[PDB]
């Protein structure tokens, strides 16, 4: 009856919320909660160990990647990835082509000189992306930075990234991780908030390749170290443990329901029914080519702005929330995450040609 | 009937987690959890809000003191309080009374050359810290640092911080905040993370004098800056929301059961009831002086080390988890944080004397 379409902090799988609410007392038949247990213990260990297996599994990640829980958030990550991986280096590439892509480089000009380029581009009045082909990066780069959804603009970069053997690519997957197959092997580091796709916020999850750890610089933060967090099996300090839990939960949801491939279909036809009623529609629209249109988030605007308010009353009565856009470019948005169920996105869009017919 | 004296993620309140487990999935009437809703949003902004209210009047802290939330930990302190207040200066003075205050000394090092003063003494076989008048400050140092409550050797330094006005004293009070009335106008920055006293794990409380802002390094990453984290109101990226609205239950349940003076009066015959059993007995022993006991955690020692293991079974078959001391100092030890209630301690004494009266 209620369907949450925040943003971040986004809406869990129900099946796993209802799992959690009935063992927060009293877990594994403990007679306490996993809340209460020491991240040493055999219980909480075996646990972390299982998620990390199943995360390898979803996304099918090579026995020469490291998988890290850890503290920050996305933006944890925006430092933690030039003071891990930069080296003696002094630049790096940063793509640019949204709000996340252009925070990151922001951060990274507290650690070094970032050769920044701009890759928005507009055919046809509609926001699109240059192909990666286009792309220019340094010849002495320590890496190459860009991130494949934009969670305000609703921008998608899919392609899959084929840079030279020199060329190490870092990505920001915070709202698109787990949501469609990926090819791991192409990256150097993937990082990821947990707080959209994976679990509840407070934890953090990055993907590293192996031969890039050991050269943190000396000021980087212990916890954010990638080889100290290696070294100690995410477990340098006490980790978010509740969140790694819950995040555990969601990747066995996740097998249980197909896996990756099963969620990318299920993700095809919710954003299609979602698009495919913006573009019939002369009261709602998208102005991002289709070609880079997400499926995580879909922005979009009415043609009359005077209704927005009616517009949020009304579809919060109906029991869809968090329906505003982001406070930096206005309209409204919606996220529909992996644990937005089709049904979710149905009852949305009802809405939607209801609201146009009686007020459009 | 299961009392847990795990030493940190430790017990919280039963009563607040009844409420946080019957609002699991449908939070202020909204038919969401306080999980997947926006921190941006209204609701989850008054959480915030009333959780910095009731922790400020619980201590009473200043309104020159800043309250904030955030990643990292104790350990991501480590490095934090150097980054943010070391400022032009390359020393700071760093009182080591055990591990926790020398892990602190060790981070350190990445920053600057600390001056490290060896606190530990032992008076009649029995171990001790030196009085703060004895304590050996430098000229040019940015800070003073100490840890008022070390959990693995079960050591307290309870005196009160009285140093010139040009002595900036930063504490770590992770598992003794709340336990006790502290001066907070005395200290610079007082630190702790919150899985010992205040909340689960995942979440950092951080109360800095406001003059002390403004000379953040900048190789500080934006999330560890208590500078962004004030303007932004520890809102500079998503928090880990869980964490803090549970933290917000338990500083209501503080208020509710008398705030800080009634949980210092339970502590005073918590800790008083097992020390008395300690120390009457031949078959137990701790070796700290009286006056730096720490009433939060308790260490001790069989006299005869070939019976625990059955210690163990036994303690655990009665409902008593984990009593097993730090691997570094083997033994046992008792967390009697303040969810611990006085029956969970008596329950706990009780067997001691039962397995005394049985095996000693």
């Amino acid at each position: 009856q209620i369907f949450n379409f925040s943003s971040g902090p986004a809406m869990l799988p129900a099946e796993v919320l209802k799992q959690a609410q009935q063992e927060l007392r009293d877990w594994n038949g403990l007679g306490t909660s996993v809340m209460e247990v020491s991240h040493r213990g055999k219980e909480f260990i075996q646990v972390a160990e299982e998620a990390e297996k199943d995360f390898r599994d979803l996304l099918n990640v090579p026995s020469n990647y490291k998988v890290l829980f850890c503290h920050g958030g996305g933006r944890g990550q925006f430092a933690a990835v030039p003071l891990n991986i930069l080296g003696d280096k002094t630049t790096a590439d940063y793509v640019d082509a949204g709000y996340w892509a252009a925070s990151a480089i922001k951060e990274a000009k507290k650690y070094c000189t970032p050769n920044v380029f701009d890759a928005k581009v507009t055919v046809d009045g509609l926001r699109a992306v240059k192909p990666m082909r286009e792309w220019q990066l340094s010849d002495n780069a320590a890496y190459m930075h860009y991130c494949p959804n934009e969670t305000i603009d609703g921008i998608a970069i899919d392609e899959t990234p084929d840079f030279g053997a020199d060329v190490v690519v870092a990505a920001d997957f915070s709202s698109t991780i787990l949501s469609r197959p990926i090819d791991v092997s192409r990256y150097g580091v993937i990082y990821a908030g947990a707080q959209k796709n994976i679990g509840p916020a407070g934890l953090t999850i990055v993907i590293v390749r192996e031969d890039l750890l050991g050269k943190a610089n000396i000021a980087c933060p212990s916890i954010l170290d990638y080889s100290i967090l290696n070294d100690n099996g995410s477990m340098f300090n006490t980790p978010p443990t509740f969140a790694w839990y819950l995040s555990g939960l969601v990747f066995k949801w996740l097998k249980a329901n197909g896996g990756v491939a099963e969620m990318d279909k299920i993700n095809q036809q919710k954003a299609e029914l979602l698009y495919g009623v913006i573009d019939n529609s002369d009261f709602y629209r998208n102005d991002v080519a289709k070609r880079n249109r997400s499926r995580m988030n879909v922005p979009f605007q009415l043609a009359d702005s005077a209704l927005d308010k009616l517009f949020l009353e009304e579809s919060f009565a109906a029991g869809l929330h968090a329906l505003k856009g982001h406070r930096v470019v206005g309209g409204m948005r919606a996220s529909i995450y992996n644990a937005m169920p089709l049904e979710g996105v149905k009852a949305l869009t009802d809405f939607m040609v209801e609201f146009e017919r009686r007020h459009g």
